[PDB]
């Protein structure tokens, strides 16, 4: 059986990568950048803030100076930060609280492995902290999804081996951080934007713990 599950947060938790979209659209056309739509959003999502910037800012091959680079990550974040205020835990998605409930009984571990600096501020404000066994800090690693370090970090975290781990995941980026760690991917979205070669469930109702017991038992 497995051991630990490894969350991402934004679009498996909560919709929080709906306000991250709409923030870096914003700033896009702020500096006259007009491609950030939502097809362009799915290269933004699971990846670092500085890289997040990046991509937008080479989609134009666009050359600001390292002091804007700086101004512009800011502004963005300080602009998300505002629209999070009011999260609450009415905004957890279906079946996740539950999911927490079912593993914690069972004696399953719980760890956060999300790239967003807002990570623990979210649990708070959604009442989830107490469930979690670890968040691993995205500041600690040496590489950023889709490198495996972050999950290898939650997994290690709470004293299991990738091996013995699931992930859950909404990003293009997150699904290759999970497979290059070890642990076994179960997507959540769209197979047209995650792939047609993973386990992948159209809402997050379909996480019951029951399911990913049979995952693990097929894989
Ligand atoms: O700005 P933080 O909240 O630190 O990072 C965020 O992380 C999100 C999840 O990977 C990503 O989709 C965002 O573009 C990024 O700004
Ligand atoms: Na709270």
């Amino acid at each position: 059986m497995f051991k630990a599950v490894l969350f991402d947060l934004d679009g498996v938790i909560t919709d929080t990568a709906e306000y991250h979209f709409r923030a870096w659209k914003a700033l896009a056309e702020e500096i006259g950048i007009n491609g950030v739509d939502r097809q362009f959003n799915e290269q933004l999502k699971g990846v670092s803030r500085e890289d997040s910037l990046q991509k937008i800012l080479d989609l134009a091959d666009k050359k600001v100076s390292a002091e804007e680079f700086k101004e512009l990550a800011k502004r963005k974040n300080d602009n998300y930060v505002k629209m999070i205020q009011d999260v609450s835990p009415a905004d957890v998605y279906p079946g996740i609280l539950q999911l927490l409930k079912d593993l914690r009984s069972n004696k399953i571990k719980i760890a956060l492995a999300s790239a967003s600096k807002n990570g623990p501020f979210l649990l708070e404000r959604m009442n989830l902290t107490g469930y979690f066994d670890a968040i691993a800090d995205p500041a600690e690693v040496a590489a950023s999804k889709p490198a495996p370090d972050i999950f290898i970090a939650a997994a290690h975290a709470v004293g299991v081996a990738p091996s013995e781990s699931i992930g859950l995941e909404n990003s293009q980026a997150g699904i290759q951080a999970i497979k290059d760690s070890g642990a076994l991917p179960i997507g959540v979205g769209r197979p047209e934007d995650l792939g047609d070669d993973i386990v992948i469930v159209p809402d997050t109702s379909h996480y019951t713990l029951e399911f990913l017991k049979e995952v693990w038992l097929q894989k």
